[PDB]
């Protein structure tokens, strides 16, 4: 069950990219597929996702580019994408 501790792990390293930094960094992708992958279910992708959208909230001048990069990059692609509009509740399987 994804709380939030797990998901703000993979977030620090994914800052330093999320930011326009260099990345996206080795320790980020490990994380990032581990948060989708501890989300098989809807239940569990929704509280992540709830973490995750609020997380990136904080992110001055987020890029919706790099947020879709930083999976495509890591090899770990989403069904939907990343941002303070985005809800994954409204996603369908």
């Amino acid at each position: 069950a994804i709380s939030c501790g797990a998901v703000t792990s993979d977030l620090s390293p994914c800052l330093t990219y999320l930011t326009g930094g260099p990345g996206p960094s080795p320790q980020c992708c490990g994380g990032v597929k581990k948060l989708l992958a501890a989300a098989n279910t809807t239940p569990d992708r929704q509280a992540a996702c709830n973490c995750l959208k609020s997380a990136a909230g904080s992110i001055t001048k987020l890029n919706t580019n790099n947020a879709a990069a930083l999976p495509g990059k890591c090899g770990v692609n989403i069904p939907y994408k990343i941002s303070t509009t985005t809800n994954c509740n409204t996603v369908k399987f």
